[PDB]
RNA sequence: CAUGGUUGUCGUCAGCUCGUGUCGUGAGAUGUUGGGUUAAGUCCCGCAACGAGCGCAACCCUUAAGCUUAGUUGCCAUCA
């Protein structure tokens, strides 16, 4: 559950953002400033972390899944790797506006993937007009790009893991509309009230994203 | 100038809309905007939009060249 402090300042977790870009609601979680950068208090960080850790093992033991998001490029592979580690579902590309609120139309497109995998094996990708061969292939690749990691999600996820709340604000709006708890990693200049389980950690360092989402992946691993 | 049916017209112009979702107290908006491109909301990239339908293509006829079948009532090369 707890992460050693040195594992954080080695991962750049203490790093925040410039004083220029600062949300004054982070003043509770900020510990002084270095080189004009608001250094997050690692103690507070760890504390908050080991509390979304117990909530997440609760979700995995109940049977719920966590929708990993983090379309940000620095979080892209970190989200993908640790979600499949836990058998959860991840988002790595453009968050489809209304994939949770408008699941009615998204459900057909999600099942379209498994449907598109079907015509290949039932033989109508073998008999096809020349342009339709690539046309239906193009429809596949678009869908794999977005609904690649959530193709097995059937209903609304019982939990959602946001890497950067400010970046993927479109996802948080859907979650709050359907009462979906969010575990989020806030660096600075982010709203700590738009999410419920707050991780005060750096959001740009490549290893910092990996280290915290792995512990959150460890949370599910100790629940299933 | 009660109408069915049929027709011109803008104009073969490329637009016209819908479902679910989202924003807006509301009329309304989005998608149908932006970066390019096309004869074409034609197509791509992105984007609170995700998908559709009537539209535009294509599909259908004729034409332009070729190959099989066919030899009359078509044709006339090898020959009289």
């Amino acid at each position: 559950a707890v992460i050693s402090m040195k594992q954080l300042l080695e991962a750049g977790v203490h790093f925040g953002h410039q004083t220029r870009r600062w949300n004054p609601k982070m003043k509770k979680y900020i510990f002084t400033e270095r080189n004009g950068i608001y250094i997050i208090d690692l103690q507070k960080t760890v504390k908050k972390v080991d509390e979304a850790y117990n909530f997440l093992k609760q979700v995995s033991e109940d049977g719920g899944q966590v929708l990993f998001v983090g379309t940000k490029k620095q979080a892209q592979e970190s989200v993908k790797s640790e979600a499949e580690r836990a058998g959860q579902f991840y988002i790595n590309q453009r968050w489809l506006g209304g994939l949770l609120t408008n699941y009615k139309t998204i459900s057909k497109r999600i099942k379209r993937i498994s449907e598109i995998e079907k015509m290949e094996e039932d033989g109508l990708f073998e008999v096809l007009p020349k342009k339709e061969v690539v046309e239906l292939k193009k429809e596949y690749d678009r869908l794999i790009k977005f609904l690649g990691g959530i193709r097995d999600m059937k209903s609304m996820p019982q939990a959602l893991f946001v890497v950067d709340p400010r970046k993927e604000r479109n996802a948080i709006a859907e979650a709050r509309k359907l009462n979906i708890p969010i575990v989020g990693i806030v660096d600075t200049n982010c709203d700590p009230d738009e999410i419920d389980y707050v991780i005060p950690a750096n959001d740009d360092a490549i290893r910092a994203v990996k280290l915290l989402t792995a512990k959150m992946a460890d949370a599910i691993l100790e629940g299933q």
